[PDB]
DNA sequence: CGGCATACG
DNA sequence: CGTAT
DNA sequence: GCCG
């Protein structure tokens, strides 16, 4: 009833188990900050779970059959339906450590690695970081001038501004060239922290040195806050608010149109989901898959796709539109 | 017990 | 090290 | 932390 890959299930980006999926989720995400990769992907698995069901957990006995329900997570489920609340869930969420390495990680140029570090040498707040400027790369300065606007969410009517401008300066560097929105917004998000655009034009080739075209364009412009030949540019672009304007952060991806699909597939996420689609590939299937295309390892060949469709039946699974990938 | 997705800047 | 889904 |  409940197959064991995210790939293999629709998941709506709202659902009917919302409090115990984030519950779950913060444990995950503690199990990042410790650096467990692997407890992180089960709490991670056993949330994206619920999510695919299509009523809400009301007892234990649920649970039973449900894969990435053990022991642990199980107990998490247990105490919230009976005290609406999870122990473990609420010692994390009050650590001074969660707190100050979710702080420091949600800055733009901060990873866990970095946050530990700057949390094991007694740094707790954003102030710590801003006096003392002389440990901070370029790239953590503009995160950290920036972050109070980067927590803004994005809303969906900014996106269509920025798309506009963003197939202006695209327009001028190739004419003919195409702009796609992607990430969550493309699976149906009403807000978010972040745009995404993937950028392809219809003659194989053409796409070749294009994002540098596109950003010298738009820093010309002067839309662009920050930016580092490329195919992944991770900007801050200016956005006019009323009166004023506002830091959001925009990600510009080229791809020649025989990848398209696949760099479509990946950057449309969600991220367990593409973690779980490559998975799936590797281990059930014997195929390789990336952003890039999808490989044979035995025949040492390339599937060739003209659309996500096509990925999804070399794989063997159903397909499912983005709005069903919010794993 | 091994594995846990796979890239680019 | 950082970034991205 | 859970699966095969
Ligand atoms: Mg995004
Ligand atoms: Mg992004
Ligand atoms: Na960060």
């Amino acid at each position: 009833w409940m197959p064991a890959y995210a790939c293999q299930r629709p998941t709506p980006l709202t659902h009917h188990n919302t409090g115990l999926s984030e519950a779950l989720e913060i444990l995950a995400e503690a199990a990042g900050f410790e650096g467990s990769e692997g407890r992180l992907l089960t709490f991670c698995r056993a949330a994206s779970v619920l999510k695919a069901l299509p009523s809400p957990v009301t007892t234990l006995s649920q649970l039973q059959g449900l894969p990435h329900f053990g022991e642990h997570s199980s107990r998490v489920v247990q105490e919230l339906l009976e005290h609406g609340v999870c122990e473990e869930v609420e010692r994390v969420r009050r650590s001074e450590r969660y707190q100050t390495m979710k702080l420091f990680t949600q800055i733009f140029g901060v990873g866990v690695k970095t946050a530990d570090r700057w949390y094991r040498e007694g740094l707790r707040t954003l102030d710590d970081l801003r006096e003392q400027p002389q440990k901070l790369t370029q790239q953590q300065k503009a995160g950290l001038q920036h972050h109070q606007d980067l927590s803004t969410p994005v809303l969906r009517s900014d996106v269509d501004a920025l798309q506009q401008v963003v197939e202006e300066a695209v327009g001028q560097a190739l004419p003919g060239a195409t702009v796609t929105l992607t990430g969550g917004f493309r699976r149906g998000k009403l807000q978010g922290h972040d745009v995404d655009f993937l950028i392809t034009h219809p003659k194989e080739g053409q796409e070749a040195g294009l994002l540098p075209r596109v950003m010298c364009r738009l820093q010309d412009q002067g839309l662009i806050l920050y930016h580092q030949a490329f195919e992944r540019s991770f900007c801050i672009f200016r956005l006019p608010q009323p009166g004023s304007w506002k830091a959001v952060r925009v990600d510009l991806v080229v791809a020649p149109v025989s990848q398209f699909p696949f760099a479509l597939l990946g950057w449309t996420g969600s991220k367990l989901f593409q973690r779980e689609l490559r998975r799936f590939s590797r281990k059930e299937k014997g195929l390789w898959l990336n952003s890039h295309g999808l490989f044979d390892p035995e025949q040492k060949t390339f599937f060739q796709a003209a659309s996500e469709e096509d990925i999804f039946r070399h794989l063997g699974l159903e397909y499912l539109p983005p709005e069903q990938r919010n794993a």
